[PDB]
């Protein structure tokens, strides 16, 4: 059986077969050496249903050489069943998000915040925890505690890039009575003069939204937030955290300022 | 900020950002011309943001250039959307699949027979129905069929490759007075003649297995396509077809047979 003739015996193209024979996969049984015609025989049929019956398994190339060659090797199929476990539920999850962002381009003709999943890692910051009475008196405390945590620690450098952000350990929503942490990350350890304190914060999976302009329309990227957590069924795990990318300190126009809200989340 | 203070800001590589700014996505705020450097801008961080966003979703990246700044172009999210069921379709088919050949080769020592999907084309086939006593009074009587159709038909020259074939149309276990039709697919049209006529067979989508073996043990690979069928929840959607590849007419050594079994299927 020629290669062509052999080619459409089991349905597959001609270059499929110079490459099984390129890897050493499906080796023709006699090659005619002055023209190189390949001719196969039906134990080369018989061969390739099994190439691929396998090959509909998702199996890489040489996953099928050692399936083939390796006999009593089910650790590698059951590696395999594992990998397409993992990409099973995180195709999942990817049709409950593109699920959602159909369901929002639907809800409103802009899209004014996308939600991304990242990994933050663990940072050691110098931290005040503390009530705030009002969130605009929380801005302007903030400066003072930049002297003051400079001027007990001297020589002290903060971290680059600059991560700078509020952890909210209020488990209901309220406007005046805002139990906030203040966290900013810096490279060693510290004096713990004052309600500034030093501690490690832990690495977490963190799903963030940034949202840029003044800080009045900020709640705005939490509802958001709030329904993505609870559309996709992430579980918040640790207290919402607030990076301030942009700022008084870079921009001095308070609309094109930008920060970024993280929400520790775990899936389940 | 030069691209390695922004690599470690989104936390991402420098051959990304590269890529990225080669592919006109992202491209950044300032390029120096005298030595060529990128400095990038936190607008740049907020449209990375979306670009990471999408790159989380599963889409490619001429998807993403096409998506980030035309931002009416809709159907092409419902189309992903279409895209990633039918992916988790197939991966749950694969997952059926791949419990089913650990089950299998956790049971057996040697795997016997190996299952594969196939789409057979429709084919015009001239086809004898009747009903046989026994299998080995079957198997002498199809030369003569063979012959007849031959003498009463001049000029009939077979299909390349010779898609040769038999229909069992019971639906239960019948291993006597079988009611068999024997049919081969042709060139082109021919006469009726007798109890045989010319038909068109549809195309199908169908399972088959390679049976390897003298006939009269081909039985073995149908129950194992039964489990099959059964287990990774197909559906038998017509009567099974074999098919005759290699036998007693071309090579008289009895081990060297191989009939290709072909289930009519379709997936729930
Ligand atoms: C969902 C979350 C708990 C989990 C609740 C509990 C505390 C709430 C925040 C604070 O109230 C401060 C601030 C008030 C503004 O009005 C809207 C934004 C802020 C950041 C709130 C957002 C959100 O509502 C928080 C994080
Ligand atoms: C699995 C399949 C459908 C089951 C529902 C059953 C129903 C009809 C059965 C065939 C016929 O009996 C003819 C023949 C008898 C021999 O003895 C063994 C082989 C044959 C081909 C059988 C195989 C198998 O058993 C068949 C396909
Ligand atoms: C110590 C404590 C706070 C700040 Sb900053 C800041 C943070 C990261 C990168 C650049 C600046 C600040 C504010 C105004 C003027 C100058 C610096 C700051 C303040 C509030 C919230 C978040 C960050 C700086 C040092
Ligand atoms: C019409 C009917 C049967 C056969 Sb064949 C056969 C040939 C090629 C591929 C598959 C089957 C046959 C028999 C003798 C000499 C040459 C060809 C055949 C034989 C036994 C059982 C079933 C089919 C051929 C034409």
């Amino acid at each position: 059986s020629q290669i062509g003739l052999f080619s459409k015996i089991c349905r597959v193209t001609i270059k499929t077969l110079h490459y099984y024979n390129k890897i050493g996969l499906l080796v023709p049984a006699y090659i005619n050496p002055d023209n190189g015609y390949r001719f196969y025989t039906s134990d080369q049929l018989m061969k390739f249903h099994q190439i691929a019956s396998l090959r509909q398994l998702g199996f890489t190339i040489t996953e099928i050489v050692t399936l083939t060659q390796d006999e009593n090797s089910c650790h590698i199929i059951e590696r395999r069943r594992l990998e397409i476990q993992k990409q099973i539920r995180d195709m999942a999850d990817m049709l409950s998000r593109i699920n959602h962002y159909l369901q929002h381009k639907k809800k409103e003709r802009i899209m004014l915040y996308q939600a991304a999943l990242k990994e933050i890692p663990e940072c050691i910051v110098y931290s005040k925890r503390f009530i705030v009475p009002d969130f605009s008196s929380y801005i302007k405390l903030i400066p003072p505690i930049g002297q003051e945590v400079m001027k007990a620690n001297p020589g002290l450098t903060l971290t680059t890039p600059a991560y700078c952000f509020t952890l909210y350990h209020d488990k209901e929503y309220k406007e005046k009575n805002m139990d906030v942490e203040f966290c900013e990350a810096v490279n060693d350890f510290g004096k713990n003069e004052g309600n500034i304190i030093f501690q490690v914060i832990p690495a977490i999976t963190a799903v963030t939204v940034i949202h840029k302009g003044p800080y009045d329309s900020l709640r705005n990227a939490y509802i958001y937030l709030m329904q993505w957590v609870e559309d996709n069924g992430y579980l918040l795990t640790n207290s919402p955290r607030e990076s301030y990318i942009d700022g008084i300190w870079n921009k001095q126009d308070s609309a094109e300022w930008m920060t970024e809200i993280q929400f520790p989340v775990e899936k389940v």
